[PDB]
């Protein structure tokens, strides 16, 4: 009741990219649209996270940090879910006005990464993830990447993360054990994907001026300030099982 009531009530609604589907696809136009969509989704991720049960118990500085580190994985996870519920994972449903088909996957120069994300999407089907499990897993996904040196107040974070794990546990509840195993495995699988995208968007930002790919304000900031901390090993994901 209560926990899930909150997660359902705060789930963001549909977000459009504002892409112009009439002009021919192209590396520059597709990625620039994705970046605009990224900026827009970021606004929602922030509002969503701040409304999560117990989130404000975290030190104010830790709050923005965990959101900026988890942003990529969060977007990837929700996207895979939208792709599964809308186009049965046949394509990547980034937004109602920005669906990637085989051709866009290739023209965006993100084919292998898109293949990886499509696999994630398909897993929602293969595992028959319920909407409730999806919401719990997405929440937990927000608390799955932190600085090696710890946050301002690691204790509140560890406590909060532990609670979201217990919540996923209740929703699942020798079948419980098997289900918990496969869902935590799925959650772990998001990280390697998020890392490839972190590397890709970072490289893209550095040469964005040469390829005509625009990066909105807040994203350009996150990719140049928070993402390199992840790429250089200062910030690491928290895996359930050893990789
Ligand atoms: C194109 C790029 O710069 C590299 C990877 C892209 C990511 C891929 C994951 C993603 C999922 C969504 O549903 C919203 C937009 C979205 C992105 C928008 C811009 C990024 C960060």
């Amino acid at each position: 009741p209560i926990f899930l009531n909150v997660l359902e009530a705060i789930e963001p609604g549909v977000v459009c990219a504002g892409h112009d589907n009439n002009q021919p696809d192209s590396f520059a136009a597709l990625l620039s649209s994705l970046n605009e969509l990224g900026e827009r989704q970021l606004v929602h991720v922030v509002k969503w996270a701040k409304a999560l049960p117990g989130f404000r118990n975290l030190h104010v500085d830790d709050q923005m940090a965990v959101i900026q580190y988890s942003w990529m994985g969060l977007m990837v996870f929700a996207m895979g879910w939208r792709s599964f519920t809308n186009v049965n994972s046949r394509m990547l449903y980034f937004a109602p006005d920005l669906v990637f088909n085989e051709y866009r996957m290739h023209k965006s120069r993100m084919y292998s990464q898109c293949v990886r994300m499509r696999h994630l999407s398909q897993e929602f089907g293969w595992l028959q993830i319920t909407p409730q499990e999806f919401l719990c897993m997405k929440a937990l996904l927000l608390f799955s990447i932190i600085p090696v040196d710890g946050l301002k107040n690691q204790k509140f974070f560890d406590e909060l993360r532990m609670n979201y794990i217990k919540e996923l546990d209740r929703i699942i509840a020798t079948s419980c054990s098997r289900r918990f195993y496969q869902l935590t495995k799925l959650l772990d699988s998001v990280q390697p994907i998020a890392r490839e995208l972190h590397q890709f968007t970072f490289d893209l930002l550095i040469k964005s001026h040469m390829v005509s790919v625009d990066f909105p304000e807040m994203m350009a900031e996150i990719i140049s300030v928070q993402v390199p901390k992840i790429l250089s090993g200062k910030v690491k994901p928290i895996y359930f099982h050893t990789q």
